[PDB]
């Protein structure tokens, strides 16, 4: 049969994020426990967050890809990975992404499409995204010198790629930098790669 | 010019643990921040790996295959690559053979395998292998292909066509309620958006 959540117990809550104890029932009906991972931030929104994928198009160009480079404590080093940041109450994944991809780097785009909810870490966490595929006018005067805003203590910098080579572009400054690449970036990087 | 200045514990279970991460900013000031770590982790090229299998017949269109299951933190069924731990001494390559005909039966041939990606900066330190597997159909191995699932692992096997993956995955998350896998849905979408 189909498997239920049984019961959800918090082990330990901090102030961003909380570890639980899941009881779940397998096919057998045999009960099973989980350490699950999940937000406190998140209340009533269709997802924790967004991820951006602006795809910077200029007359005399290959299409690029805008990517960021931070600091991420967690990983203890840097990491280069799409614009992403959370959806503020009463804001639509789109306007979320539109004003994320303009904080962190200045851009001011348009939305192309966005996606469903989509899980993170699915056997980690609970924690889902928006992937929002935005285009930006590179070639519009407002975008020529893309002047960014970020909040407290961010420090963001930003890096365009070319479309047509995304992956070894990404290799190189794995390389290079002792970066570590976004796992949703490097999926995209090499979907275009198998595309051709 | 940043840097992790120290970890406080503040929770361990026996698969996860939480804890309070200092970290210095550039401006030389001190912030904290609260990170999710796996109680097992070691000297390794990365924690996992995750398997981009593409089942290629002659005279038929390339299928991407993936694996649905119950994941407890999502309290549903996600449809994802598929998936799992490197074991000691094991490369990233015989992982993503070993994982994927485990979990699909398919027995296939490495194509390309990625560096060590975080799977969720902003969240935990988990790092995976992506790895592009071929697997090719018209083999004998794979004609009937025969999955070997562990103890308490219930996975469904489905393939879609490459070609179209990004409508089928929204075929099948319109037909019931399920959370399609982030990386799998970038590489639809890039799949689409190619040249
Ligand atoms: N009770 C538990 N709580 C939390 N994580 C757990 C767990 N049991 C368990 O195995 N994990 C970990 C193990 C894995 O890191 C992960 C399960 O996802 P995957 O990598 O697709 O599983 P795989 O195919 O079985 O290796 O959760
Ligand atoms: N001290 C902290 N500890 C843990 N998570 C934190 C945090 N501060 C904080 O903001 N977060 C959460 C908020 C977000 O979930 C994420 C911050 O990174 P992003 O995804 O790029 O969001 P953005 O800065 O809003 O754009 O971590
Ligand atoms: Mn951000
Ligand atoms: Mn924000
Ligand atoms: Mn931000
Ligand atoms: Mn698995
Ligand atoms: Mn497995």
């Amino acid at each position: 049969g189909k498997q239920y959540i049984i019961s959800e117990e918090l082990i330990s809550e901090g102030k961003w994020v909380k570890l639980e104890k899941t009881t779940y029932m397998d096919p057998t009906g045999k009960t099973r426990t989980w350490e699950s991972v999940k937000r406190t931030t998140r209340k009533e929104q269709t997802a924790d967050g967004v991820a951006v994928i602006p795809v910077l198009q200029r007359t005399l160009h290959y299409e690029c890809i805008v990517l960021v480079k931070q600091f991420r404590p967690p990983m203890g080093g840097y990491c280069i990975e799409f614009p992403a940041g959370l959806i503020d109450d009463g804001e639509t994944p789109e306007a979320a992404a539109l004003r994320e991809l303009e904080e962190e780097t200045g851009y001011k785009g348009d939305i192309a499409e966005c996606s469903p909810a989509v899980c993170m870490d699915p056997g980690l966490s609970n924690c889902t995204i928006h992937i929002v595929t935005v285009t930006i006018n590179g070639d519009d005067a407002e975008n020529a010198r893309p002047k960014p805003k970020p909040g407290d203590g961010e420090f963001v910098e930003v890096i365009s790629l070319p479309k047509n080579d995304l992956l070894q572009r990404l290799d190189a400054l794995v390389a290079e930098e002792h970066l570590t690449v976004d796992a949703r970036v490097y999926s995209y990087a090499l979907a275009l790669k198998h595309a051709n």
